């Protein structure tokens, strides 16, 4: 009942068919610039457009090598290597690697998942080729950039009930590793997600070289010269819900926020954010995850984070995004450091909003002197200095349960009120808020 094909040329017709069971024979397949043309195999982008429904595609032992020059062969248009438009499709075990580091002419997304009830399982994806690469988002991630960009993202989850399962996503590109736009009930489960880091001091050492950052005198889009002392990711989000977007389901174009995301048992390493879902609506659930060396650990806005862990070497494990945050319930383990501490944010957590139930657990005995649990106050975060992103800093906290089962100190700012604090040690808790309760525990 399974059709096996032995070339990308013979694969493509099946992508336009419904109810097919297709296997691409074990082997290596190469997509290079010569392969993209009007009379060539890849006439249009997306390269692999899964338009059919109710189909299964097996890519076991398939290595698909896509030369990044392909990202420049479609004019000034977005290039997507893989897009699923149908429903009830299963794609499994493909190994996809972006070859070379050539930047996209405009922008690129390796995999885009529209439709409903699709699953991508067991993929191994390596993302390469973007501009600028080496600065993170310091000189622009959207419009009005200090340095113009050609972003390359990895997996874009849209549609309805679409599922990313047991995948490895390695990024060496300036883009989100895994993100959700206009997605209803997306689920990310069992995935390993990894980017790479670079200190702002290393960036600043480009002074005099004529680098692109050197030529703008390191003036960031946040309004100030790039500060030393921070560790940045070269990628954007690890698992992120975008603000708003467009998806396609059953020939219906839909503009909406992401809603009801679920993230289960994922390890995220060296991204801008471990798991950030504050922009998603509906029920948010994050369970069993590990976040290592990210600039921020967990920021889902509201919902549940349970049985999760983050280390604190490069940024806070937990951040309330806005003062409008409400009903954030979290049980987070501060993991032992995966590398030396280089956390310029001067906080292991920033807590604000109202009606939160927060538990922090750790075995760490050696606490860096700048690391503190903050309830309200002026976070020294890289992107919120000197009034930048003002809704994400300097906001009040009210009616919050804080169970500090850690040796980390707690600072309650004067904008904090009705904070119920239990801690291993209350001697390192400073309270300048209103009607805060502070009880020690064994």
């Amino acid at each position: 009942q399974t059709t096996t094909v032995y070339s990308l040329e013979d694969l493509l017709p099946y992508l336009k068919q419904d109810n097919v069971d297709v296997k691409l024979a074990p082997g290596t397949y190469n997509v290079n610039g010569f392969d993209v043309g009007e009379d060539r195999l890849f006439s249009t982008t997306p390269l692999f457009l899964f338009e059919g429904s109710n189909s299964t595609y097996d890519f076991t032992d398939v290595k698909l090598n896509i030369n990044t020059v392909v990202l420049t062969k479609f004019g000034n248009n977005e290039v997507n290597e893989i897009q699923i438009l149908g429903n009830n499709n299963v794609l499994k075990n493909l190994k996809l690697e972006d070859i070379g580091t050539t930047a996209p002419s405009n922008r690129a997304q390796s995999i885009v998942i529209d439709g409903r009830d699709n699953r991508i399982e067991g993929f191994h994806l390596t993302i390469r080729g973007s501009y600028p690469y080496g600065y993170g988002d310091a000189f622009g991630k959207g419009g009005g950039s200090v340095i113009n960009h050609r972003k390359h993202s990895g997996v874009l989850i849209r549609g309805l009930r679409n599922h990313l399962k047991d995948c490895t996503i390695i990024s060496r590109s300036y883009g989100h590793i895994v993100f959700m736009q206009a997605a209803s009930y997306p689920t990310v489960e069992g995935c390993y997600i990894e980017g790479e880091m670079r200190s702002t001091d290393d960036m600043l050492a480009e002074e005099g070289t004529g680098s692109p950052a050197d030529k703008v005198d390191f003036m960031t889009v946040w309004g100030y010269k790039l500060p030393a002392g921070y560790m940045m990711s070269l990628q954007e989000g690890g698992i992120r819900a975008a603000n708003a977007g467009t998806t396609y389901i059953d020939g219906v174009e839909i503009q909406r926020a992401t809603d009801n995301p679920t993230v289960l048992n994922c390890t995220i390493k060296n991204a801008r954010t471990g798991v950030t879902l504050a922009h998603a609506n509906g029920t948010k659930y994050v369970e069993g995850c590990t976040v290592l060396g990210c600039e921020n650990g967990y920021s889902i806005g509201s919902g549940t984070v349970v049985n999760c862990g983050a280390d604190a070497i490069y940024g806070p494990v937990f951040k309330n995004t806005y003062g409008s945050d409400k009903g954030y319930n979290a049980d987070i383990t501060i993991l032992p450091p995966s590398d030396a501490y280089y956390n310029g944010h001067d906080a292991v957590a920033y807590i604000g909003g109202s009606n939160h139930n927060l538990t922090f657990r750790s075995e760490i005995t050696e606490i860096p002197s700048n690391l503190k649990i903050m309830v309200s106050g002026d976070l020294q975060g890289l992107r919120v200095l000197h009034g930048s992103n003002p809704s994400q800093n300097n906001f009040a906290g009210t009616n919050i349960v804080l169970r500090n089962l850690t040796n980390f100190p707690v600072d309650l700012h004067s904008d904090s009120s009705n904070i119920t604090v239990t801690s291993c040690d209350t001697d390192n808790i400073t309270d300048n808020g209103t009607n805060n309760s502070i009880e020690a525990i064994d």
